[PDB]
């Protein structure tokens, strides 16, 4: 913030496919356009979350589906899917949350609510406690599946 505009923790700077720079977190793996700026991590954050399970899973069966068989492929095309459209304004995380989860959390439109570490897979920890209040990851693998997390606090 003052005299320097170092990345924050995880994102790099890269070329785009189609020539433009853009920047990566390589921790929450999000993808922004935006220059994300321009200290240790918070002690607990509050985050919601869109988990696509897939056959694979440790559990593959959800409250939307008993039998999960889609592969893992057809579930990272789905949480791209969903990551396009909460990004071009046609929905919004908690809807489609609510909606398309396989997370019993869907019950709360994905909130999970407030956790420290320690408490949460490893890779879902790390993409939580390296985003900022309001920011959203880009797909993040667990042995539940895939995910796309929102911290909220």
């Amino acid at each position: 913030m003052a005299d320097e505009e170092k990345l924050p923790p995880g994102w790099e700077k890269r070329m785009s496919a189609d020539g433009r720079v853009y920047y990566f977190n390589h921790i929450t793996n999000a993808s922004q356009w935006e220059r994300p700026s321009g200290q240790g991590e918070p002690a607990r954050v509050r985050c919601s979350h869109l988990l696509v399970k897939h056959s694979q899973s440790r559990r593959p069966s959800s409250w939307r589906q008993e039998k999960i068989t889609r592969t893992k492929e057809e579930a990272l095309e789905l949480i791209n899917g969903y990551i396009q459209k909460i990004k071009s304004g046609e929905e919004d995380f908690e809807s489609l949350a609510s909606q398309f989860s396989d997370c019993s959390s869907a019950k709360a439109r994905g909130d999970l609510g407030a956790f420290s570490r320690g408490q949460m897979q490893k890779p879902f920890e790390d993409a939580s406690f390296a985003l900022r209040t309001g920011e959203m990851s880009g797909p993040v693998f667990t042995d539940s599946g895939i995910h796309i997390i929102l911290r909220t606090e």
